[PDB]
């Protein structure tokens, strides 16, 4: 290789500071030491997380820092001990990782593999406890594990989801997160089954994720709930049956759901982050068994609340991360049903830009105009 | 029976007010109306339900009414069309009824029957709209559709469970309020696996019977907690493995409990119906998988609070109803299984008094060291 081994000057977009716009420009990128995985970022998107921490909304938010999680390239090289991918190979970094060992990769279900949070939590890596990023001889922290904001990223091998070399890798950046929980909300953590009635709240690529999925599960009525009803028409897409605007009723919004169904649906999916809504999910839930599903990150501090009678007649509060997958065991699943024709991944993205135009990215976000757009370099 | 088709003149305890004593005293006791039941009831026992109606504290509290809830009896007689039950069949009267046919009894997972739940929270009968005990020509009310209180009670067919004749009734009268619902918390509701680890918060009848439950489910450890240590030693006989006195600790008792089992314990299980405790059976569930069943019946204008990232980190809150038992359906099958001799129901009842003196009974469940108090006349 003739970048192996040594240091790598790339372009990148850098948060120095919260509630800024990111600079775009050049970073120098360490070797992979051991157990790490240096990545060819090919294609990334924008999720809303990382607006959240770039919006101030994280207690663990270190700055400064390469952010970016939704991201496909390509293995440019390995450090030692790496087994698991050699260079060439197509790859998937993922916040949540795997290790296969501890007691929640070996827990039939859970995916909140503990091999490395406490390292990529801080924006560090776990062999030297240090960031792989410099500029001007000062750190540039990670972000997720992943920070796919730049040309070149250093991962840990138990992030590295190898998946088929010939699915596309521009599509397939989606599954790194948002799309990928969408759909494992349903299958994973609700495990919706044939017949069943859902209620989504929110419907940015989450929440229309959610709805592929349960109508793919066999759902007989999707109700499409947004206070944005330029979505509306998407949602149908997807499979929903109906779809409502909180605002046109003055009614809570729960009470709405319920009233339309006479005792609310069999699963509820909150895709936003609002724990009014959240709440909301819940109490409009099947009174006796109804499952709701928190798949929206709230920012910190903030409390979800309800009657306990709603739960001790029946209902059922969960909340899903990553949709439950074990990332590096079964991304490349996801990968390969891709390939099979069986999804509307293609769908969701709406707009395809270049890395140097990041920030409309996010103004495109913030403004609800975009479902993911996909950054090239 | 020569008391079929008549009215019948047997004692029972009247509540006149709330916060006054029963008075024990003749009532008239109406035939049966159309798919109504009249039992004689051979034994009753209190539980705190009972006495927070009796204290003033019931929203729906009705006066003057019968109270009781627990008992078990032979049917006296059956109104038109009752064909589930007839004269001198062994029953056990449920506050929870089942009709199967209704959303609920039809769901494998509900157990919340509608067909007479608006009528008995009113305590009159479905039929008329009308109670069926008269003191000098004037009403008294029923109470939870069951009013045990009573030397003859007129119930629901669908309130009214058939059991093996062979059954002790001073005994199985406890199979319809707490036993019943700590024992289906664990193998209904959580479906507690073998191996796994448990806490209890609460040691009264509901959670000894989650107790008893979680060990004979498998489970390799059960924390019971409570602000009384004088309820670990029956804890211990009935199962538990630890006893955590809240009290004696200075840090939250979720944190307790999560630094003994390092992640949480895989069931938790609120028994007291206190929000504040509810929120920390919840938080000290298990990373990744933990479930935590409310069972306690909180006070009016509660709500139960978390931060939505328990949920998305795994942990699963729901509730329980009568222990999610079909009761009509289920109830014999555990009367049925307390005859193989499978269970610890005999070691709830601590006394047995006369039902003249029910009003001292009532103290002893005031001042506690007391589970359950069987009432004979
Ligand atoms: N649990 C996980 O692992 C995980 C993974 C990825 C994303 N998330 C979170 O899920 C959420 C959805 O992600 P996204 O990319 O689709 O965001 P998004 O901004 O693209 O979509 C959110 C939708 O919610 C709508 N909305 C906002 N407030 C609403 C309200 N009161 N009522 C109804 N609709 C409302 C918005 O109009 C918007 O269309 C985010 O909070 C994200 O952080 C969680
Ligand atoms: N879900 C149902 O269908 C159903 C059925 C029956 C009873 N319940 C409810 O279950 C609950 C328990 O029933 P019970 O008969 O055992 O009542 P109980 O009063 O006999 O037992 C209550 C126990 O909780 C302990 N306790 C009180 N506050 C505590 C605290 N902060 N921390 C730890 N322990 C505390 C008390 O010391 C006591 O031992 C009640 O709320 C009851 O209404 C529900
Ligand atoms: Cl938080
Ligand atoms: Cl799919
Ligand atoms: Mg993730
Ligand atoms: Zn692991
Ligand atoms: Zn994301
Ligand atoms: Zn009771
Ligand atoms: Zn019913």
């Amino acid at each position: 290789s003739e970048t192996a081994g040594k240091p790598i000057e790339c372009k990148a977009a850098i948060a120095w500071e919260a509630k800024k716009p990111l600079e775009v420009r050049t970073v120098t990128v360490a070797p992979p030491g051991p157990g790490e995985v240096r990545v060819q970022i090919k294609a990334t998107a924008l999720c809303q997380t990382d607006a959240y921490t770039l919006g101030g909304l994280d207690p663990e938010g270190r700055f400064p820092c390469i952010l970016g999680h939704e991201a496909a390239g390509v293995v440019e090289s390995v450090g030692e001990g790496v087994t698991s991918v050699k260079p060439g190979d197509h790859v998937i970094p993922c916040y949540q990782a795997y290790c296969g060992e501890c007691k929640f990769c070996k827990h039939p279900e859970s995916n909140l593999c503990v091999s490395v949070r406490a390292f990529t939590g801080k924006g560090v890596m776990k062999s030297d406890g240090k960031p792989r990023f410099t500029v001007d001889g000062k750190p540039i922290y990670h972000f997720m594990g992943t920070s796919t904001f730049s040309e070149y990223t250093v991962v840990h091998e138990q992030s590295v989801a190898k998946i088929d070399v010939n699915a596309p890798l521009d599509k397939v950046c989606l599954l790194g997160c948002g799309v990928s929980t969408g759909w494992g909300a349903v299958f994973n953590t609700a495990k919706v089954t044939a017949g069943s009635t859902v209620a989504v709240f929110g419907l940015g690529a989450v929440g229309l994720a959610v709805i592929e999925a349960a109508k793919r599960a066999g759902a007989s009525r999707i109700i499409a709930v947004d206070i944005d009803p330029t979505k509306f028409p998407t949602a149908k897409e997807f499979g929903a049956t109906d779809c409502i605007n909180p605002k046109d009723h003055e009614k809570p919004i729960q009470q709405v759901i319920v009233e339309m169904t006479e005792w609310g649906c069999d699963y509820t999916f909150e895709c936003i982050g609002n724990t009014a809504v959240m709440r909301a999910a819940l109490e409009c839930a099947h009174r006796g068994w109804g499952t709701s599903v928190i798949v929206g990150v709230a920012a910190a501090g903030q409390e979800i609340s309800t009657r306990p009678f709603q739960l001790v007649t029946g209902r059922r509060w969960m909340g899903t991360a990553f949709g439950g997958y074990k990332s590096r065991v079964q991304v490349p699943d996801l990968v390969t049903d891709y390939m099979s024709g069986a999804t509307l991944l293609d769908k969701y993205i709406t707009h395809n830009m270049k890395f140097d135009q990041i920030n409309e990215a996010f103004e495109l976000l913030h403004a609800g105009e975009c479902l993911r757009c996909v950054l090239t370099f």
